[PDB]
């Protein structure tokens, strides 16, 4: 009964999950899962300036109201070359990778690892945060508030 978590870097405050190396998270756990971090989902004002100060991925995921993908860099790829804050119009699927906001997080760039999940609640997963370059924290615990989540 195993949960892992991988994260990047925060960007004024800004990060990306994604759920056992998958697109796996729905909105209503996509906003669980900020929450155990105590974060929220970004604004498209907070996901620009995180932009502004060089992040990008090559993934979907959930902000507040839309499913994005932060460009910097031209990649044929990723969001079909598109530079900016690349917003997906259509898709007939509702599971993607999530963004966090973190207020407390530092305001440019801020690539420490992650070494723990705040606000997890009590229950029977372990779950695990891995960082890019492979540190590892791991507690037991559950963040998922809706059934159909489990
Ligand atoms: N961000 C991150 C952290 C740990 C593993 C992986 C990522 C990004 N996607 C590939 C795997």
């Amino acid at each position: 009964n195993q949960i892992d978590l991988n994260v990047t870097c925060r960007y004024a405050g800004v990060f990306h999950v994604e759920k056992n190396g998958r697109y796996s998270i729905s909105r209503t756990e996509a906003a669980d899962l900020c929450q155990a971090f105590n974060s929220t989902l970004p604004t498209m004002d907070q996901m620009k300036l995180a932009l502004s100060k060089g992040f990008e991925t090559c993934r979907y995921g959930f902000i507040e109201g839309n499913v994005v993908i932060p460009r910097i860099h031209p990649n044929a790829i990723c969001a079909a070359n598109h530079t900016g804050v690349y917003i997906l119009v259509t898709s007939n699927t509702s599971h993607y990778d999530t963004y966090c906001f973190n207020a407390s997080a530092p305001p440019e760039e801020d690539c420490t690892s992650v070494t723990d999940l705040p606000n997890s609640f009590d229950g029977p997963v372990t779950i695990t945060i891995v960082n890019r370059d492979g540190t590892r924290y791991s507690k037991k615990g559950e963040y998922r508030t809706h059934q159909e989540d489990i």
